[PDB]
């Protein structure tokens, strides 16, 4: 059952960079925005808060209250999340599951706290990866700092510990648009059981088949949808005409049988 | 207030899957005479559910309506495995007042949607196959078969929202039984959509279709019932008519 996820890059309660959609009274309204996209065919959200200032956690707090009463698909919430503390608030406010990376990598007990304490299907871990020396490396700190940790590695550990989700971003994809890295997606592929969601590369539908081919569970995308290179609906229904088990259930919510000229 | 007793012919290759017992007619097997024989008896609306399985199924259902169309003269729905709008578009060009869908629908509702849009609400049926599962009703597809983790409830409310123009609720629970309709069912559903309800299955004996129509039922549908004669379709419009159901005499 292939899941397409929607991410929202958001500062200051803010979409960062907005949207093309010209039918919503403001399109860098982040609930607004996501409530579009969960009414049109998005599978499941993320919101990913860079608010670098001291603001930063009631910032996300409030995204997650806002966000849990508009919005009825399950979502997932990220940035600089550190700790237990702050992981324990924002998912009892509202948050489906909280996506964690660098404070996974420092301190892998912290994926099994949250699990032990809201499930394991409440803990996403993100993990940033990239070609060094002819092998995938972990990056930390937005893909900065090589961890010295083998992707094969910390993928094994991450399930251990108890994740629900990885999500597999490709640092050597980042700003491109020639597609999903399948190489490394069917690399983690027989290392895990968990959902394997995919990001960074996505740049026209076709990708998203060759990202499902290579063995990814979801698939994740942001500018691409939010600046309309890639109609969501549009998206679905090639997958689902290739044969793909997408799900169509979130398809035309908006739409009626009446006509308003 | 009013009330509507339909007769549904399953069919399958063109022909009534096990028949009927009127000897009068030529071919107790045949759809058409027997749809045609119960539209004089009584019958207020008919359902053609084919069940035509290999490649001719596309083919052998417009045959069908067009037939029908022709010799008859009340309404009817057909349905069987119609997936998307082309399909039910053609259908009701060929003939047929209205198309029910179901498990096409359920895995995507715009269908609804789409073929409303183009004939109106009252074009569209929705069937809706639902069985209790712990504590809850539930929504199944592909033939009873399949439970989708939809409740009943988020279903109904969904199906008017598209568009629909009525609601076949079928119980599964009481698939194959005859000690009457689910009225429980029938009225867990009533406050929830404005659309006219119709109840298939436990049909058993005439008083079955006057609880059905207590419970909120706008219509009830029965067809093994109708076709072996445990019920006659004159005796039960004169029995509920005789206890104050508005049916049509």
């Amino acid at each position: 059952a292939k899941r397409i996820d929607a991410a929202l890059i958001v500062k200051d309660g803010r979409v960062v960079e907005g949207s093309n959609f010209e039918n919503l009274r403001d399109s860098g309204d982040p609930v607004e925005l996501g409530k579009f996209y969960s009414e049109i065919g998005i599978d499941e959200l993320s919101f990913w808060d860079i608010t670098a200032s001291v603001e930063k956690r009631k910032t996300m707090l409030e995204l997650v209250e806002k966000v849990a009463e508009q919005i009825d698909i399950p979502f997932t919430v990220g940035g600089g999340i550190h700790d237990f503390e702050t992981a324990s608030e924002l998912i009892l406010r509202g948050a489906d599951k909280v996506e964690i990376n660098t404070a996974a990598v420092e301190n892998p007990s912290l994926i099994t706290q949250i699990a032990q304490t809201f499930g394991s299907q409440a803990v996403v871990v993100y993990i940033a990866a990239k070609r060094v020396d002819g092998e995938f490396m972990v990056f930390t700190y937005s893909g900065t700092k090589n961890t010295g940790i083998l992707l094969r590695d910390w993928v094994v550990e991450v399930e251990k510990r108890g994740a629900g989700e990885i999500v597999l971003g490709s640092i050597d994809r980042l700003g491109t648009k020639s597609g999903y890295d399948t190489e490394m997606i069917r690399f983690v592929r027989p290392l895990t059981t968990l959902p394997i969601i995919a990001h960074r590369g996505a740049g026209k539908m076709e990708h998203f088949l060759e990202a499902f081919l290579a063995g990814a569970d979801a698939a994740k995308a942001d500018s691409v949808f939010h600046f309309r290179e890639i109609d969501v609906r549009e998206l679905k229904e090639y997958l689902k005409k290739h044969g793909v088990n997408v799900r169509l259930e979130g398809l035309g919510s908006l739409e009626h049988h009446h006509h308003h000229h």
